[PDB]
DNA sequence: GCAGGCTAGCCTGCA
DNA sequence: GCAGGCTAGCCTGCA
């Protein structure tokens, strides 16, 4: 169901973290959005084609400093799953939202958006 | 447990509609939107505050026919809630979404979203 | 467990 | 081929 989900996620990886913290981030991730059908397939979707179509937002709760723990490590959500899908060598402070992002990082809503193409390098 | 939002949203309702088709339509909003709180806000502020802000969208699940019921009537979801809130004038086939609206009634996805601010009035064909 | 009300989904009657 | 009406299924207020 949701093992099925995760492997083909973890094929997208980029190396930047070990295979097990990936497995932990992605597994925490799809949990997540087991219960939100169209946010799971827009994140699905975004990855596999990478970001060729605008996708939905990728929503989870967002933390009172704004950290995700992920296998007993902290670290902001949007850069993990920016970090695992797209730039393995992401640094802090170099992650802009995309003008169309409505959950993003830097708003302090409720819920952040970890859509990868949510955001932009610089 | 919350009536005070549904009171707030029916002091900007356009008396299109019934009070009772009001109270009803805004009521089944509301109860969606129960443990949705980003999604409950964006919608009381974008009322409020007449759109004046780009807001999040604000959706419910899709029906097979894309139509909701209220209080035995039948019509589209961003219809009755445009309706309500922003045209009470408003007829068939006179919305087009805009282009941040993720949710789109015409993108057929999962869910619809219902942000009036969400749509603009085109001229109906 | 139960009473009762709301509606999505299905069906039908005029067109 | 729609608009609209009927109700099973779901949910809730209750004692
Ligand atoms: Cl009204
Ligand atoms: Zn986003
Ligand atoms: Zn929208």
């Amino acid at each position: 169901a949701c093992l099925s989900i995760v492997h083909s996620l973890m094929c997208h990886r980029q190396g930047g973290e070990s295979e097990t913290f990936a497995k932990r981030a992605i597994e925490s991730l799809v949990k997540k959005l087991k219960e939100k059908k169209d946010e799971l397939d827009s994140l699905i979707t975004a990855i596999t084609t990478n970001g060729a179509h605008p996708s939905k937002c990728v929503t989870i709760q967002r933390t009172l400093d704004g950290r995700l723990q992920v296998a007993g490590r902290k670290g902001f959500p949007h850069v993990i799953y920016a970090r695992l899908w797209r730039w393995p060598d992401l640094h802090k402070n170099e992650l802009k939202h995309v003008k169309y992002c409505q959950y993003a990082f830097d708003l302090k809503c409720d819920s952040v958006c970890v859509n990868p193409y949510h955001y932009e390098r610089v």
